[PDB]
């Protein structure tokens, strides 16, 4: 079947996996799990949470053990271990960078810091970060990398088990903000290229001229960005999967390029500059770790562009993190992936967040495709809980919805709302037809209202709540009178495990 | 066998069933559960309730999905479910009305106010009320009825699963006290019928003359019961079940009709006036949303009437409802239900409703018979326990019983009795000879006492304890000593399900 | 010195007390308490409390004892009072109504309902409001407001303690929506007053075609705002003092014209129609009774209008409900009072609710001179903590304010601000000069930037901490060093009731 491929028209975005939109639920192993005698154990419990997608890392490390000889033993236990459990798998390239270092260089590369130079501070000291301006780095990079895409097409070429590769992992430099050695400093010293002042929309001039005080940090995310621009391009030849690069963010006042986070990665602050210089990256995920309201919902601001989607590609592994996949996927979000889930110590934390996080995978899931078809057409809002502001209004033309927090599962809500005690509301509703809407979330009431400039009045005609099992749609039963009396009601999971219930609303007038 | 009838014999009432007296242990489903694919886990926790009635609601929506055509799906379901599972069934119509509102009319009828106009409230607005002053609302709702009473004699009418039917649900009008459009303005203009005010005693003349300040509800209330009168005499035609209407009730400090409870139901204020208007009506059903001792009490005393039973039609599931049971039975009345018992979230409170209900169900059931016939006879005292007051005397001629309730299971109470710290304590006394009776309850104690104007004594002669199996007394042991020096004690039900014992009394004198 | 006046100039307001804008820090005393034996301890709580304004009543009842007669005791001792404590009044003309109700009438029109006739409601009953449409009521009314503003001239024309008088207290109908007795009948079946429909913009026509489903609530809003023009102008005609009306609001979920709040007072809805009826009534406060941010902030929108200066005539006498004197006050706001201080019982509540107002009352007291005029002029900001935002923006064109909510005395800022636990931050700033700054609030850090379009950067220059005495700035020290790198902190009144410091803060530029 088709190519999986990512696509972009009219300022909205879509995964297109097997032919139509598709909307990443994902889990992320421990960096060191991605090992054929841990995978069993650590994909059963990614298939416990309900993703349709893990999230596992190869490792240049293993991959290339002596130059120019592949091992493929672990991205082939990664595969089988996943199409066994019915998994998609993104594939994380940990080469040049990881977490803006290159500790998963292989050791051949880091015996010979004379042909494989390393960064010099400004001090003149080695880091533990290859230098982006010596050629065998990043021709040994590109080289690895392609080795891995042929491989991949060859074992995975009809079968597209394999549905994102992420090229590096957070990279950027840790130590400094740029390579103060010859090469780096030479470069430095030069005007900047010619082709990035133009698509900034920016006179000729050096990085000083063009960048004021942040020119180091500039200089080396374009420096950082061409590097993995030619790995990357080197890999679409081989095999044109859709690439995306993560990034260690510039957030919760972190100031110090180098030290709070790798200079030079795709940063809100060079996030354009870093762009211009990788047409074979084709989007930009966040690492989100943090549970406020406010600097989530900035963040996802911040990338959620004309040319970006929202993409969350880890968040930690905690359940105060849940509600925000409903945010997420209401700013037009292509997906939603939590970090660290396997073989954590028992404690109730970690039980909480397998819980929260199972129950809206086990949710959404059946949705995924009807979610992301829905998100390309711009049919779809969801919203997730916020603390001071326990209500939301959605507009759907001649309709609203008012989506409330903190009501009770019944009757008459309080003059002032209260919100919810552990703020975990939230709802998503897609608009199926001019008059009809799809509706679920977790701790939430919506009461939908007409204006539309008529007479008439409006009035709800059937409340259907079912299932879709394979893409159809099975009623349990259709809600009235107290179940309706006091708008839409979504509680809680029960202690088995199942999440709040789908349902499907149409209205009409009189 | 005899078709079910309702019976009335001075001013004592009782349900016959299969030719004799039937007690109504029920419990209703949630609205939105009469469904196929819901009913069967739904009825058999009806089941562990130990019910012998489930109360569910036959939908006017589903039931005529297009005018004249009619699907019998749901209510054959619910029929052979119940039939499946030893139940007998009490169907509630939902139609014109439910909850004062037309909200289960069919989806023709929502789509066509002109023909089937709603209520218009003093602001000339429309409501969510069918008017109950033109021809075709009345008609379209008795015609259906009729389809259904005339469908239930077709498939029920040799084995009587169905034992009564409930005619529209808590009927009524919200959003405003009388109709406000144009045939409901002429009406109110009009003089009282003369039938009316006759049967009230009372002059002839305007709504406001006879009527005071309660001229609009009073009309209300007329309009409302003369509509249901046409829907209930047409379903006499076709099956003449004993047919009941429930009550949303004027009660704790509701005031204001069309906002705080429907305006036109048969409260307490109209019961006169309502009831004359609805001879096809056989009795009326209080449903009674409160725990307090006075608030539950009073009602049933206003509605336990000469020419009315008691009848709890719905009540809280709760376990502080438990012991009103035996309040009503106590008051003459003919059955007891709780309201929405399937599929509530699990929580310590509806586990407790569970465990407090099915405990005297499953104590009682077996009696039922016996109660039923009992209480027609007037042999028949029950009580409840009242906070401040933990003593009860029960006359029966020569004989008394002195209710305690807070002593312990065995030796002396104290100098003031306590009551129970839950207030759970409730005890029933059929008297089945001139010196013999029956006794069951929870948490309380019962001592007998002779009088009667001899020189002779009272004495205890024999107190079987057992069971009744299949109508049959089963002897487990005989009450003396201990279990006899201080009054015979009624516990609690163990963590095994069995609640206290029934037992027979046999006294005599000396 | 100059008459009391109130003043609008380019959409901001102000009221003019002796000849210059003065901020109305104001305590209302319990409805019963304006009697001499109560007054001296009542008045000396408000200075407790230390409050500019004390609010208190004039009863109609004991004003007008006898047709005619007037008795100014209480009055006399109210103004006696005030000034002996050095505060201003604001008078409270307890007149045809109070709290939409009758009750302050005096005895000789409560015995006489033929002569001054009640409303009836829908059900021709009567209720406790004088019928606005009977020239007896408001003229017996007008009489007596106009005697009380004589006599209000006549012993303070001079002194002028008395600043504001109230006409009527929170006026409308309690009992019905509009008067269905035959005058008011009458008039609501003739059609909307021509001036009326020009002032709205509307089309000539009938109560229904201009105002739809609100025809009664307008038609009595305007009955009641024409009524109560009556008495304003005739007293306007004696002493034309500024006049003002309190609202009972239609808030918090509200809806209910005639039992919910007094049908026809100037609520939200009736607004710009209960306005264009009062030329004589200067401005509107309003009655705000939640401790909601939401609520309270929605509120203070809708009145604070071109038209109508922000003004709480009410607010709940809680300390939850303190730091909304700065809201009002950075919303144009030209007065904030607290109500039913005096004679609670004692209780940790009333406790801090004292010691809560007594705080900021004491704060800015001796500041309110300059934060008047620097509220008419457009250079006063002022902000109260959010619950779910911890942090505002300030813009004074090339310098902006960060306001912080949360963050430690000091010390650096967390990633994320958790807001105070109470929610008790506020924080308010007048612009001096071009770069001179006065700050002061409770519980907040606000920190300094430049943005300005310069090359040039920001700089403190010197920032003053101290008091105005009697109009000076006292300096007590200069804050450098710890007190300013981590901006400027504001904690807590200390136990001594001392409250945090005034600061004057000058920036410059290099």
């Amino acid at each position: 079947e088709e190519l999986p491929r990512f696509f972009t028209q009219n300022g909205r975005h879509a995964l297109l996996v097997d032919g139509a939109p598709y909307t990443i639920l994902a889990a992320q192993l421990h960096n060191s799990s991605a090992w054929p005698a841990v995978l069993p154990p650590a994909l059963d419990q990614v298939v416990a949470l309900h993703a349709n997608t893990v999230e596992a890392p190869v490792y240049w490390e293993q991959f290339e053990p002596a130059p120019g000889r592949f091992d493929t033993t672990n991205v082939d236990a990664l595969i089988a271990g996943a199409r066994k459990r019915g998994l998609r798998v993104a594939l994380l390239w940990f080469g040049s960078w990881k977490n803006g270092q290159m500790h998963y260089v292989p050791e051949w590369i880091k015996r010979d810091e004379a042909t494989y130079p390393r960064m010099r501070d400004a001090n003149g000291e080695p880091v533990d970060v290859l230098s982006p301006h010596v050629a065998a780095n990043v021709q040994a990079d590109a080289r690895a990398f392609t080795a891995l895409m042929q491989h991949l097409r060859k074992i995975d070429g009809d079968r597209h088990t394999v549905i994102v590769v992420q090229v590096e992992n957070e990279p950027g430099a840790i130590g400094t903000v740029r390579d103060h050695g010859p090469a780096g400093e030479a470069a430095f010293a030069q005007p900047v290229p010619a082709a990035i002042a133009a698509a900034l929309g920016k006179p000729a001039g050096s990085w000083q001229q063009l960048f004021g005080a942040e020119a180091a940090e500039a200089f080396n995310a374009h420096a950082t960005a061409a590097y993995i621009e030619q790995v990357a391009a080197a890999g679409k030849r081989a095999y044109p999967l859709p690439l995306y690069v993560n990034t260690w963010l510039r957030y919760k006042g972190k100031r110090y390029p180098g030290m709070d986070y790798p200079s030079g990665g795709a940063t809100v602050n060079v996030f354009a500059l870093w762009r211009a210089a990788t047409p074979s990256i084709d989007f930009i995920g966040t690492d989100i770790y943090t549970s406020d309201y406010g600097e989530y919902t900035k963040v996802i601001g911040q990338y959620a562009r004309p040319d970006n989607p929202a993409w969350v590609s880890e968040t930690g592994f905690e359940a105060a993190t849940a509600p925000y996949l409903f945010h997420v996927l209401g700013q037009g979000g292509i997906g939603f992936s939590v970090f660290g889930i396997d073989g954590n110590p028992d404690s109730g934390a970690n039980r909480a967040a397998i819980a929260a996080h199972a129950a809206n995978f086990r949710q959404l899931a059946p949705l995924q495709r009807l979610i992301a078809q829905a998100n390309l057409d711009g049919r779809l809002q969801a919203v997730a809980e916020q603390p001071g502001a326990p209500q939301r209004t959605l507009r759907f033309g001649d309709w609203e919805a008012k989506v409330s927090f903190g009501a009770p599962l019944w009757g008459d809500a309080p003059a002032i709302l209260p919100g919810n005690d552990d703020h975990a509301g939230r709802l998503l509703v897609a608009q199926l037809g001019p008059e009809e809407f799809l509706v679920t979330g977790t701790a939430a009431r919506i009461e939908f209202f007409r204006s539309a400039a008529d007479t008439r009045h409006g009035q709800l005609l059937q409340v259907e709540q079912g299932r879709y099992v394979d893409g159809r749609w099975q009623m349990e039963r259709q809600l009235n009178g107290d179940q309706t009396d006091y708008g839409l009601n979504f509680g809680r999971t029960d202690a088995a495990g199942q999440p709040p219930p789908v349902l499907r609303v149409r209205v009409g007038s009189y």
